[PDB]
């Protein structure tokens, strides 16, 4: 019981040093400030995916996105901290040494300029945020109580994992030389691969709105499209800027990066849709195409030289406003707009770093990287492409395990089949489920759950 | 004119010494930006409180949010922060030493890490957050001159010196060892009991919407109270994480306690409903819960160990779900919705403050505490309810007194009496008050302000 | 190449010296803040304008907003930082050495306690609000691809100059001695006067809406009033607390002055109009006036003492709300809002800063001025009309040649001239142009550009 500064557990006893001379305060406050602003694209994404939708969704994902912070939050206290940042961990996961957040207080993080507590603080809201973006990618005719039990054990075994390889102490794709600035890979290449896997197994084939001449562009709500945007390119400075963890001018010019990539992609998309529509000014195109580049950019934003945050606003554009269209040759909507923004977007720019990175833009805060093609680092490339065929393949296959194995279990089931649900309209011809009459969440106090014809 | 640092006056002569070389930078910016995050909390709470009615209110509580904002910042330049905070304060209120903000600077607040200047910015907003949930709960038929004079008189006089007991320089609740980490009492406790004051002299008896079979949970908008429970869990992390007035992690510490509160508050409270309904998933009981536990956590954020910020949510959840059962039993809708979620919420929540307060929790900075049962100092839970007592005899006598004084006044009368106030609808057939016609108060640029049927 | 601090260029070579040693990190991490904060501005003013139209504007300005946030970030990149902020300008422009931002890194920027790359980070923000209030002000019967280009143009020949006057190293109003906080020239007196340009050049003559006996508050929207009031002034804290460029008390001091201001302006218009109207409460006054007074105090925040701040609400407040009784005195509309509030607020608070504006307010974090009449330092009136009028006259005549040299280009025409547009009605009876059906911008997922009646 000396109670100095160990690096590990609680990092010394309070009662006998302050452990927060280890740290520079200014750096704790932008991560902190950050922490609050990643907070806020939670509901976000909920906003964008419910105003872009071109189905009515029972279920609001504007209200989801605060279930979705719910569940997450628990799910990182109880072990989701642990398994991606504890400090004993294999190179392919963490550990239950800080279960329910046990000892986490004042050690240096696995980033070394703010303590244990803050970066969990930090790190869980992305994990929030992609809790939102699966809740959001397969809400289509979700049951609710499935739906919390999936993103619980979806965060825990395929997020988890993608992010210590990313992130955790030992991950071997940090091991491998990958870079990947804000975390790309464990958030938006993840959800967007895990949207895939749910497009594929549980969404619906022959879908009405992706078959035949049908508007590629037919939104819910502009305005739920517009205010999601608003708070998502407003909380991405937090994102991207905190990935940085100080409080340097490295934090800053992530964040100009970031406003670049977002403004070029933004114009970019509509701009696109304008030639293919042959003049037509597309509002959602516009929104759609801020969020590709806020993507594109995710991975790079603290290393890449600001003129080429240019490159990740236009090409991340261009790419996924051409994936949307394979939602017109497979036929099917329910979770394919998350994986456009989100796979694609996230794919694109992993790869584009392999190209853009720079030794010097990394050292701006005393990074040391080898860098891309910018420093002739032709190896980097492999390197990226290492990273996204890892995440993949582990989404993908887990996710569609998860979803399947659910899906065989009646209670379980996230999504009931066809045959066995019964239709709002019959529902509120019954007395003990008359609230479906209502089929407008704006006055409804209940979710308009799906009931099983056999009741 | 020496013009050294005195603590006192000023603080310094600026011509003769830099005030700012008294306080940490990083304390002060994390204090602004958390300033910031609880002016948003203000629209918050009109949010919430508009969306959740069960009945039509005339007054839009999203704008009235604005008009408190105005009243409570005028209110406290002119007197409210010298009436709390001044340094040359009695036991039981401060002077009108700082009347409209003489002489405050840079001499250490109250809270030493941080100047007066930036100290009466922070502390305003609990202000401004505290005079629209009065607002809020007295909404119902108000007129809008009486209001604003009546929120002015109720933060000086009720708000003050409930604040001064709780944070003064001399209070004696602070004295006496009660703990209340971000001002469960002053905000919380003390808007709930006035709450309760309004609902038992001017609330509507024998309400149809509380009285025989009718719904529970009936909101006049959901989207407006997801945005609000957005905007006040957003704002909480400023509300609570800023109220260790430093820069330290204990200010992080404090930050993931508000949010596993939240979020457990949430689920709870979503799965009581679940249970209570036989099997429905309710909108609204997810986002009143969230609120439960971020109420409940206020007095609590940064004295109790992480792994107890659960019960934070938990048990304020369970026994706020069942207080608002309590509106039936009375057949009282008005004011009951802020009483049950911020005197239920906040009195479950500084009780059990004095079970779980930990003296190695507070020393994360450097703060002295016994600590709760959890370091078995017993006698903290008298304490507590020492507090809650004087919160709950201060508000609900002294704010009763403030309603029927004004009701004897007829152009003070908060609310109007049934007999006395004209239809809407036969409004709509005058001329000369042909504006009423438009019942909707978004194109109507007027407030539809209470009549009295004798003009 | 011995890389150490030049004051130049990029400030010194990454790999040989740590570029952050030369500032304080909490002045950068508060600058990096508000950054976040003035960007939410954005959305507020195109929610703000978008709610108070008495007209249906075909354009959706929420939704406009992030076109003008992407054109802006843009043009601010490629030369609008540069011709601001470059450090070796004339006294009228800068140049075009930092062309799409080559060398902005980590020199002390024109403000000494931020590097470069925050500065051009900061900065940009104030560019893109004032290229929402722009678009704002001309958004009836806009062509959205010529206003991309009029936005671009307007940033790099009215909002550069002016801004390099106001802030650049060798500005000539910097020299003269005018005083301006937070670049009430640059953003709201020059909007203002442009809008101005836009009303007497494009706007609507012998306009239905301000012709004969017709309400002078009629809004399309009072949610999204007030949601864009909440987000002006939740960001002004940004915008006005980060003028100062550092961590000082001196931003604390500047937002407790915008936030008395703000609240003095809601009640004092809101009273004015209850006065006017014999007795009505206005729900668009009481957020004009706060948005008055924000305006107001933006030139004064960082100047005057505190207990002025109320005099930056009061005298904007009444002054504007007679300004747009001068809608009907020219029975025009289109532009004039925006006009009063930003023209004339902005006016008034220049003028009353060099009333008002106090030496040892502005030494309290050690910055140095002659003071104005506070110091019986007369002249100081005569440099901010000096200012005043260099703005307006410059805003006023190049915005004019602007709008009329592009509307006698037919493919830049900003506006179609009444005759030569086709209905929207009749248009929905054409196949190629149906969807114009739909004249609602919640559901439509393309904007309803005015289309020339010669296709």
């Amino acid at each position: 019981m000396s109670g100095q500064f160990t690096g590990t557990g609680t990092g010394g006893d309070v009662f006998k040093v302050d452990l927060n001379e280890q740290f520079d305060r200014a750096d704790m406050v932008w991560i902190g400030t950050a922490s609050v602003l990643v907070w806020i694209m939670i509901p976000g994404v909920g906003l964008l995916y419910s105003g872009i939708s071109r189905k009515k969704h029972a279920l609001s994902l504007m209200w989801a996105a605060l279930m979705a912070a719910c569940v997450a939050a628990f799910q990182w206290f109880w072990w989701g901290y642990s398994l991606v940042f504890a400090h004993n961990g294999s190179v392919f996961l963490g550990t239950l040494q800080n279960f329910c957040l046990k000892d986490v207080l004042g050690a240096p993080s696995i980033v070394k300029t703010v303590p244990d507590i803050l970066f969990c603080l930090y790190q869980g809201m992305f994990a929030a945020v992609t809790a939102i973006l699966m809740a959001g990618a397969g809400c289509e005719r979700a049951r609710l109580g499935p739906m919390m039990v999936f993103l619980f054990i979806w965060l825990t075994v395929v997020y988890c994992p993608i992010a210590y390889w990313t992130w955790g102490g030992n991950g071997w794709l940090v091991s491998l030389g990958a870079l990947d600035f804000a975390g790309g890979g464990p958030v938006h290449e993840n959800s967007g691969f895990a949207a895939l896997a749910y497009s594929l197994w549980l969404g619906k084939r022959h879908d009405p709105v992706a078959k035949g001449k049908v508007p590629k562009y037919k939104p819910h709500s502009v305005s739920s499209i517009v205010m999601g945007t608003i708070f998502l390119w407003f909380g991405w400075y937090g994102f991207n800027g905190g990935s940085t963890g100080n409080s340097s001018m490295r934090s800053w010019y992530a964040c100009v990066n970031t406003n670049l990539a977002a403004a070029t992609g933004g114009l970019t998309w509509m701009l696109v849709d304008w030639f293919r529509t042959g003049g037509k000014w597309s509002t959602v195109g516009l929104c759609m195409g801020a969020i590709a580049g806020l993507v594109g950019i995710t991975p790079a934003a603290g290393y890449v030289p600001v003129y080429t945050s240019v490159i990740f606003g236009i090409v991340p554009a261009i790419i996924c406003n051409f994936a949307v269209d394979l939602k017109d040759l497979l036929q099917i909507d329910d979770g394919m707009d998350v994986w456009a923004l989100h796979c694609v977007g996230g794919f694109v720019g992993n790869f584009m770093t392999g190209l853009f990175a720079a030794d010097y833009v990394a050292m701006i805060d005393g990074t040391e990287i080898d860098g891309g093609w910018m420093n002739h680092h032709w190896k980097q490339l492999g390197y990226q492409l290492a990273g996204s065929c890892a995440v993949a393949a582990w989404s993908f296959t887990v996710t569609s395990i998860i979803l399947l194995a659910m899906d065989r279990i009646p209670f379980l089931r996230i999504r009931l089949h066809e045959d066995e649900e019964m239709l709002g309209t019959d529902l509120a011809q019954i007395g003990e489920y008359a609230y479906y009459a209502d089929d407008d969440p704006e006055t409804n106090p209940y979710v308009l759950e799906p009931i099983r014809s056999t009741t």
